[PDB]
């Protein structure tokens, strides 16, 4: 079920963070600090909204939709776009759209870990999770 998604989560390990940040534009300065951050992901529903909070030393984020519906999102970059959150094959599909450009953030669950992968045009990003 999507429930399983729910609770606390810190990570434990992240493969090509740097690729993917890079692929965004973002400065060497905040891939420096964003790199040696071991942030906590929390993963809330009501009804059908989820909300979902990430906590770090660099930088908080919270966004909540509804499964399958749109949303505006400034993301954790500074980021405009257009997004969706679905659940496809039991992963959580995030897709954020702007300027003719797309990014994936894939949440699935293997083992009892939680596993990110980020994808943005070639970079892939993949960060696993495991449960507090
Ligand atoms: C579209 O995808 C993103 C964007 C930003 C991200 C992450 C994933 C993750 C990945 C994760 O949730 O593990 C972390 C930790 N980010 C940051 O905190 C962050 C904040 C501001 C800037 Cl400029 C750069 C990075």
């Amino acid at each position: 079920m999507v429930d399983a998604f729910l609770g606390t989560w810190k990570l434990v390990d992240s493969k090509n963070f740097d690729d993917y940040m890079k692929s965004l534009g973002v400065g060497f300065a905040t891939r420096q600090v964003a790199s040696m951050t071991k942030p906590t992901t929390i993963i809330e529903k009501n009804g059908d909204i989820l909300t979902l909070k990430t906590h770090s030393t660099f930088k908080n984020t919270e966004i909540s939709f509804k499964l399958g519906v749109e949303f505006d999102e400034t993301t954790a970059d500074d980021r405009k776009v257009k997004s969706i959150v679905t659940l496809d094959g039991g992963k959580l599909v995030h897709l954020q759209k702007w300027d003719g450009q797309e990014t994936t953030l894939v949440r699935e669950l293997i083992d009892g870990k939680l596993i990110l992968t980020l994808t943005h045009g070639t970079a892939v990003c993949t960060r696993t999770y495991e449960k507090e």
